[PDB]
DNA sequence: TTCAAAAAGTCCCA
DNA sequence: ATGGGACTTTTTGA
């Protein structure tokens, strides 16, 4: 339950908040970490503070009580008035308390360390500087009892599929003094995710965001599957409302390339650009001026979105895939009438323009009438996981029989010509499905509304959607998940805007040629790339880029 | 009644 | 052992 932040990032965050502190004007700064753990941040704050006081001790001695401000009194003063920490783990607090004590009985100095839940603690005062690494807990791994508390007391940032660290953002902002500075490392996902919409609004309207370090899919925490960003903000009265954005260019770099993080940021491994916080909509589009010009051209030229012209839906959620999904060669399928069987694909089966031939079958068990008529299927296939099946939420509530699919959707949505795409991918892969394929939630589908079929064909749509232009276009606002993986979910895929002009026929014709080649047995992969290049030129010509 | 979001992902191997 | 790559379930709130 305790995660170790890399030292190069801790030093950067502590320096970010304290490097320009005027210790003469305010020799009582309150520095807080509300998830301090063992004190990765607070111990470094101690060292920075100690040098700051020691470097100015005689100036403080002259300006203030000359008996109080001595080098020998620095350690006591830091612990009494300057360093504050909170963590739920008692053992970590005890270790940090010993570590702070061992930085030097005389007078039994008091240390402002609290073992508590920072989201429930009544904070008696606000703080000049707040730093640290909050806990990240998603909607599956959070207790339902605790979530009721969060939904009630943190509703301005926490709803639906929000994360626990959203609330720490709210708590940090709320207990930050006017003119204070906060700097934390959190997941990057709130920058683009649908769940983070309210959190983005709360940050934008309550603090000035100084800097965003976006590591994208880089691995900052060793052996942890998370993507990180560093956010620095203040409550200073400033007319300037511009954010420094540092976005990594190579996700493969090692974080320890230089002695300091700021060396990495200034280097060629990162790009820098500014964003006007006042121009932020509910979406934070953090791109350089070239990409902004590119993105704005496409938005203005395209009169339709996919949502306007298409019906989107998520795939089947069986609730226990091992109970319902069988290899097409499994002998147990001889027990299942073919009326119950559906072709089943995974995200890896989706290529550009076409789906691989399916290798698995789904037992659409919702069409099994009662347990007596098809007892063999229930006893020998589905019943092998009956205990696990009965634990699904809708089985416990009686909504579903123990052998039904949890979310079987509508068969008629899948048994038609449609476009499918993987839910997580390195690139745009939109395919026309000709084979009535079913899939889990790792594959999304849509079909074109009847009233738009004479304006857009499936062949035209996969042509532009798979183009290099739309790959770049979608990734500008897409949710970056891990190294070389973006989310392709309807909440952003359906916002993709599309156009229709004089190039429609040739684009559609090029797409049909690609599909014809791809579906060949003696598939000529080489010519497909040439046709794709020609299509990209038409699309770039159409959009004037 | 029934939709769709959510990586402190998960798992394997060199 | 670790770091890197291939690939992706079902729980959950609304
Ligand atoms: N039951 C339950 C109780 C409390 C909360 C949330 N409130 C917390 N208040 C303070 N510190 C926390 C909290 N949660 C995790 N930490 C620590 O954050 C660090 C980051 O890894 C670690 O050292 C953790 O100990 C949620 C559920
Ligand atoms: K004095
Ligand atoms: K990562």
């Amino acid at each position: 339950g305790i995660y170790y932040t890399p030292k190069i990032i801790v030093d950067y965050i502590v320096k970010k908040t304290l490097k320009n502190h005027d210790i003469i004007k305010n020799p009582y700064p309150r520095i807080l970490d509300i998830s301090c753990g063992c004190g990765n941040f607070l111990l470094e704050v101690y060292d920075i503070l100690y040098d700051l006081f020691e470097e100015n001790i005689y100036e403080l001695k002259k300006k203030y009580d000359e008996n109080y401000w001595t080098v020998d009194n620095i350690h006591r003063h830091i612990l009494n008035y300057c360093i504050y920490g909170a963590d739920i783990d008692e053992k970590a607090i005890s270790i940090l308390k010993d570590s702070l004590t061992n930085k030097k009985d005389e007078s039994d100095i008091k240390i402002n360390l609290f073992c508590c839940d920072s989201l429930k603690k009544k904070w008696r005062y606000k703080f000049d500087y707040i730093v640290g690494n909050p806990p990240y807990i998603g909607h599956k791994k959070l207790e339902k009892k605790y979530k009721k508390f969060l939904l009630e007391k943190y509703s301005e940032v926490y709803k639906d599929k929000a994360d626990l660290y959203f609330c720490f953002y709210k708590k940090i902002i709320d207990i930050l003094k006017q003119g204070g500075i906060g700097s934390v490392i959190t997941p990057r996902y709130f920058l683009e995710s649908l769940s983070g919409k309210d959190l983005r609004e709360y940050i934008k309207s309550n603090v000035n965001v100084q800097e965003i370090v976006d590591f994208l899919g880089a691995n900052i925490f060793k052996n942890i599957g998370v993507s990180s960003c560093i956010l620095t903000f203040d409550k200073k009265k400033t007319k300037e409302t511009y954010i420094d954005v540092f976005k990594i260019k190579n996700e493969d770099i090692c974080i320890n390339k230089f002695e300091t993080l700021e060396e990495l940021l200034k280097s060629s491994k990162f790009e820098h650009f500014n964003i006007n916080q006042r121009l932020l909509s509910d979406e934070w589009i953090l791109v350089n001026k070239d990409d902004e010009t590119f993105y704005n051209k496409i938005q203005e030229k395209c009169k339709y979105s996919l949502e306007d012209i298409a019906i989107s839906f998520q795939g089947i959620i069986t609730g226990c895939d091992k109970a319902f999904i069988l290899s097409k060669d499994d002998v147990k399928l001889n027990l299942v009438d073919d009326k119950f069987l559906k072709c089943w694909i995974k995200s890896k089966n989706i290529n550009k323009y076409i789906v691989d031939k399916s290798e698995y079958r789904l037992i659409y068990s919702n069409d099994i009438d009662n347990e007596n008529t098809n007892k063999r299927i229930l006893d020998e296939i589905i019943g092998l996981y009956k205990t696990k099946l009965e634990n699904r939420r809708e089985c416990k509530s009686g909504i579903r029989k123990w052998y039904e699919l949890q979310w079987g959707r509508e068969k008629l949505f899948f048994e038609r010509k449609k476009i499918m795409y993987p839910y997580k991918s390195n690139e745009n892969r939109f395919a026309i499905d000709y084979d009535n394929n079913f899939s889990s939630a790792d594959v999304y589908s849509f079909f074109i509304k009847e009233e738009y079929l004479d304006k857009f064909s499936y062949e035209y749509l996969v042509g532009i959607l798979n183009s290099s232009v739309y790959d770049k276009y979608f990734k500008i606002t897409a949710k970056k998940m891990s190294k070389n993986i973006y989310d392709y979910y309807p909440n952003k895929v359906m916002k993709i805007r599309i156009f229709r002009d004089n190039n429609y026929e040739e684009i559609e014709n090029l797409s049909k040629q690609i599909i014809s080649i791809l579906l060949n047995k003696s598939i000529d992969k080489g010519k497909v790339e040439k046709l794709q290049i020609k299509m990209d030129n038409l699309i770039m010509d159409s959009l004037g880029i």
